[PDB]
Formats: C-alpha cells, sequence, structure tokens
DNA sequence: GCGATCAGCAA
DNA sequence: CGTGCTGATCGC
C-alpha cells in the first residue's frame, strides 16, 4: 500500500508550485542550530522527497522558500522556520500550519504530531513520529527508504487536511484566529527563540560559588541537629529524621508517606531548629540545582546565549510556555533568588533590557465579560483592587483595610485569577476550607455580576459543551455533566476561569503582532526576547528606551478595547534584575 | 535507562 | 484539590 513519490537528486521547476504542503523534518526536539534530516513537497504535480545537503543548496529552492507569494501548508512551522533561521535561511509565505489549526480545534487532544492530527479527521494513513524515529535512548533516524516514504506520508496528510481543517475553523469561527493571531504569532516566537536571550554566566558561576558555601554550612548544621548525616534532599530520609528521630507532629501526609512541602516545615518550625534550617537548605539548594547548573547547561558557549522553545500548541488557555530553559520562572519574589536575573543582560554594547506588564489583565477581562458594575467601576478608578476587594467582602473603609485583610483579598483575588477550589484557597490562606469558602461568599455579596457570570458560563458550558474566550479560543469541557463532585466541579471551574485566563492570553498575543508591526514602521532596533504570561521582555539600545517608554504600554493597551481600561507598567536597566 | 514521586518556581 | 516546567531521589 507504499505511497508514490519521487527520490528527486536535484530541484525541479514543478517542485516549486505557487501552492504546497511542504515538510522541513527537524527530529532533535530541541530545533536550535539542529540538522535538517530531510525534505517533502507535495503540489498539483505530484509528491517528491528531497536531500537536504542538495535542497538547501539550491538557490531556486532557496528562493522558493522565502517567497511569501509562494504559499505552503505545513505542521509545526516555528519548528522548520527557526532550524532555518540557524543556517541562515527565510521562510516566508506558510499559510496553514496544521498544528496549529489542530490545536484551535480542540486543545485537549494533545496532538503532537501530523498523525495525531489526521486522526481527528479519520486519515490514518500516515504513521505517529515516535513508530518511526522511536525514543528514548532508542531515538534514531532510520534509513532513507523509510524516512523518505515517512515525510512523503506527513506532507501528503497535511495536503489533504488543509481544506477539512479550515472549514470547520470557519464553522467554530476560528478561522481569523488562526490566520491573523496564531500564524502571525509563530513568526514572532520564532524571532524571539532565534535571537535568545544574553546570560552573564561568569555572575551565575560566581553566584554558584557563594551559594555552594552557603550549602555546605547549612548542611552540617543540619546534620549536627539532626545528630547524623543522612540525604537531605530525600523526602523519604527527611521524613523519617523530622517524624520518626525528632518525633515532630504529622500535620500532613502525601500518597506515599509524610509531607515535608514548606508549607507544612513553616508550621514545625516552633518544634526544632532544624526545620528552619531546612527551609534554608530547600531555598539554596532550589537555585543552585535549578537556576545556576540548570541554567549554565543550556548556554550556548559560543555566544552565551539561551535560545529557550515556546509551546504554541499546549496549554487549554490559549497561554505559551517556555522549555530548555524555561524562562517564565525565573526568581523574583525572594531577594536571594532575585538575584538570578541579574545574569540576563542585554546581547549588545549600550543596550538596555525593557519590560512591560499589564495590570491586572485578567480581573479587568473579568469586569468586562461578567459586566460587573462593581469591578468595572474600581478598574474606571485604577484602584488598588486588594484593597478595594478588601473594603468590600469585609465591609470597611480604606483607611480600615490593615495589612492582613489587604494579604487576604490579594489570595482571593489570586484565586479567582487561576481557578483554584475552596480547598486551594484554604490551603494557600493556611484556614478551614469553610472559612474559604466564605470568602468566596463574601465576594460574590460584594460583585453579583461576576456571580451571575459564573452561574450564567457553567450552564453555557453545559448546554453547549465548551466556553470560549474573546478571540473565539474555544475549550471542550466533557467533565461538566459528570456525577463526581470533584471532577464536575473542576470542569466547572474551568468554564468559569478558561475565558478570563484564555482572553487575557489572546490580548497579550495580538498585543505582540501589534507591537511587532510598530516597531517595524517607527524603524527601532528594540525587539522581543520574552513573554511571561501578562509581561513582554524586550531589549533595545539605551536610546530607544524613551520612545519605548510611550510606544510599548500604548500598543499593549490599545490591543483590545474592553469596558474598563487597560493598563501597562513598565521599567529598565541594566539587566533583567534592574529593569523593576 | 526510565517513569513515578515529591518538591518549588513564575504570571 | 489552578498550570507547566525542571531537578533530586528511587524502585523496576
Ligand atoms: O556528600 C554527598 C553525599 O551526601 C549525601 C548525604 O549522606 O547527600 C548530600 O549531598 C547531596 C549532593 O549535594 C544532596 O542532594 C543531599 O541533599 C545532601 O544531604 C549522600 O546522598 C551523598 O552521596
Amino acid at each position: 500500500a507504499k505511497m508514490a513519490f519521487t527520490l528527486a537528486d536535484r530541484v525541479t521547476e514543478e517542485m516549486l508550485a505557487d501552492k504546497a504542503a511542504l515538510v522541513v523534518e527537524v527530529v532533535e526536539e530541541n530545533y536550535h542550530d539542529a540538522p535538517i534530516v530531510g525534505i517533502a513537497v507535495v503540489n498539483e504535480h505530484g509528491r517528491f522527497f528531497l536531500r537536504p545537503e542538495t535542497a538547501l543548496a539550491d538557490p531556486q529552492f532557496v528562493a522558493w522558500l522565502g517567497d511569501e507569494t509562494k504559499k505552503k501548508s505545513m505542521f509545526d512551522s516555528k519548528r522548520a522556520a527557526v532550524a532555518l533561521k540557524w543556517k541562515g535561511i527565510e521562510l516566508c509565505g506558510v499559510s496553514f500550519d496544521l498544528l496549529l489549526a489542530a490545536y484551535l480545534l480542540d486543545p485537549a487532544q494533545g496532538v503532537d504530531d501530523v498523525a495525531a492530527a489526521a486522526k481527528m479527521k479519520q486519515y490514518e494513513a500516515v504513521r505517529p513520529d515516535e513508530a518511526v524515529y522511536g525514543k528514548g535512548a532508542k531515538r534514531a533516524v532510520p534509513d532513507e527508504p523509510v524516512l523518505a516514504e515517512h515525510l512523503v506520508r506527513k506532507a501528503a496528510a497535511i495536503w489533504e487536511l488543509e481544506r477539512p481543517f479550515l472549514d470547520e475553523l470557519r464553522r467554530n469561527e476560528q478561522d481569523r484566529l488562526l490566520v491573523e493571531l496564531e500564524q502571525p504569532l509563530s513568526s514572532i516566537l520564532a524571532e524571539m527563540e532565534f535571537a535568545g536571550v544574553k546570560v552573564d554566566t561568569k555572575r551565575l558561576e560566581q553566584m554558584g560559588k557563594e551559594l555552594a558555601e552557603q550549602l555546605g554550612t547549612v548542611e552540617q548544621r543540619i546534620y549536627e541537629l539532626a545528630g547524623q548525616e543522612f540525604n537531605i534532599n530525600s523526602p523519604k530520609q527527611l521524613g523519617v529524621i523530622l517524624f520518626e528521630k525528632l518525633q515532630l507532629p504529622v500535620l500532613k501526609k502525601t500518597k506515599t508517606g509524610y509531607s515535608t512541602s514548606a508549607d507544612v516545615l513553616e508550621k514545625l518550625a516552633p518544634y526544632h531548629e532544624i526545620v528552619e534550617n531546612i527551609l534554608h537548605y530547600r531555598q539554596l539548594g532550589k537555585l543552585q540545582s535549578t537556576y545556576i547548573e540548570g541554567l549554565l547547561k543550556v548556554v550556548r558557549p559560543d555566544t552565551k546565549k539561551v535560545h529557550t522553545i515556546f509551546n504554541q500548541a499546549l496549554t487549554q488557555t490559549g497561554r505559551l510556555s517556555s522549555t530548555e530553559p524555561n524562562l517564565q520562572n525565573i526568581p523574583i519574589r525572594l531577594e536571594e533568588g532575585r538575584k538570578i536575573r541579574q545574569a540576563f543582560v542585554p546581547s549588545e554594547s549600550d543596550w538596555l533590557i525593557f519590560a512591560a506588564d499589564y495590570s491586572q489583565i485578567e480581573l479587568r477581562v473579568l469586569a468586562h465579560i461578567a459586566e460587573d458594575d462593581n469591578l468595572m467601576e474600581a478598574f474606571r478608578r485604577d484602584l488598588d483592587i486588594h484593597t478595594k476587594t478588601a473594603m468590600d467582602i469585609f465591609q470597611v473603609s480604606e483607611d480600615e483595610v490593615t495589612p492582613n485583610m489587604r494579604r487576604q483579598a490579594k489570595a482571593v483575588n489570586f484565586g479567582i485569577v487561576y481557578g483554584i477550589s475552596d480547598y486551594g484557597l484554604a490551603q494557600n490562606l493556611n484556614i478551614s476550607r469553610k472559612e474559604a469558602a466564605e470568602f468566596i461568599e463574601r465576594y460574590f455579596e460584594s460583585f453579583p455580576g461576576v456571580k451571575r457570570y459564573m452561574e450564567n458560563i457553567v450552564q453555557e458550558a453545559k448546554q453547549k459543551g465548551y466556553v470560549t474566550t474573546l478571540l473565539h479560543r474555544r475549550r471542550y469541557l466533557p467533565d461538566i455533566t459528570s456525577r463526581n463532585f470533584n471532577v464536575r466541579s473542576f470542569a466547572e471551574r474551568m468554564a468559569m476561569n478558561t475565558p478570563i485566563q484564555g482572553s487575557a492570553a489572546d490580548i497579550i498575543k495580538k498585543a505582540m503582532i501589534d507591537l511587532n508591526a510598530r516597531l517595524k514602521e517607527e524603524r527601532l532596533q528594540a525587539h522581543l526576547l520574552l513573554q511571561v504570561h501578562d509581561e513582554l521582555i524586550l531589549e533595545a539600545p539605551k536610546e530607544e528606551m524613551e520612545r519605548l517608554c510611550r510606544l510599548v504600554p500604548e500598543v499593549m493597551e490599545q490591543a483590545v478595547t474592553l469596558r474598563v481600561p487597560l493598563k501597562v507598567d513598565y521599567h529598565y536597566g541594566s539587566t533583567w534584575y534592574d529593569a523593576k
């Protein structure tokens, strides 16, 4: 049942038609400066396989790749675009990306290869990538005959599936979401990843040295207090020392033993001096292992840059994720960890880091969608939302809001932004589930529009089977009808929350597209480096800061027009740490 | 080697 | 009893 195709030794004119399904295969998970193992082209003239060395050296093929008027349909075009950028080759004209199309149709499917996307439309004349390349240590590129047939079958699937996928997207009112938002964003993320972020490795190595010393000191103190040496990083061995040898009370249990999480340890500190030391050890160790050694492992020795990969087709909220390295969770809340950011510096001499972030975009989105009079007024006055929330739920005047009250209201707001349960809020505030539920009840009394929205969206999710965001992103919630309380409750919370987090994701994605267009019109050298959910990090010549102070916030604030204003704060400095 | 476990970081 | 990511430990 083999598929017919030409194993070309050279490029020909019919291979350069104005429309084609194109496969530029990069097997390595991390595609930065990675090998392209094969190329496949399927168009009106037939199916072809090309060896990279040949195609990529052919002037006509390269010109075809870079010609925006020659339309290509692909799967994960960002992967191909970046691998080509490392080879100094520009990829243009990608009018359809099957990975992004599948992602928008149903992000829950977890489509990660052509075969998975194809199976959505009952097309199975293509093998999963894992079946062809294997996994782990067994991972390997097969012989040419096997490789060629696979790439051709993937190209063939893309060629056949474009129409049905576009048709369904159109029915879902998601055609513009793909063509005007996700696909243009894919090219921007490609530029960001390729640019990378410069790292001051010397600074990082010096911090590591200092941490190594502090860890050694705390480590010995721990053994001294424990009366014996053991593996501190082993919750198992640690649990024995704490709850058996030292007899500390067991306040929480894990699936396999005693809980030793920070929240638990904090409660045990008063009982024994070893506890504070364990917490200190955990803090230093986390910075050392994850943020010092971890970062140093992925920095490119020649340029001293790290090149993350943004996964644009994973979350059911529409948010982006970051890997190898993950640059969306670099420490900032605790000063010792925050210092790690001093190691992230501008890539050019006399350039600076510029960071802009939306102020409470999620709650502003909620005010808009729920049309809650109180919440909308709060943002129209640009009030400190935590103080305002405290005033309302605790029924007091602004001057009567104490620090503890604001902290708890802030936690309630966090819970609303991330859609946590009463149990989750209770754990975050170290209170009972009942008291946490009471806080939520008071919040609904103060913001009846939000309560009405939460009730209505849950009913809508049950009726339609899904919920949608501002720009029509969709999330199916089959568990909304489950007779299992916990399972159904999570689905209900996601029905309430996805439109909030998801719309915020839509907005910043559009802002990135609008920003790049403006930077180009203005002829600025400034460029995006990272996205951290509601923040955008750029670098630019020091001479462009003043213009950026006005341009970036404006473009981000005007990305969409809501019933309440959008507000963006910004800072810049010599390092990411200083961009505060 | 590799998956399960537990831990902790960010918006 | 939000998510996604990475790292240390540990049994098969
Ligand atoms: O010196 C290494 C040796 O010490 C043990 C404890 O007996 O573990 C310590 O060192 C590890 C590496 O720094 C940490 O992960 C661990 O938390 C700390 O207690 C042994 O496991 C190890 O062989």
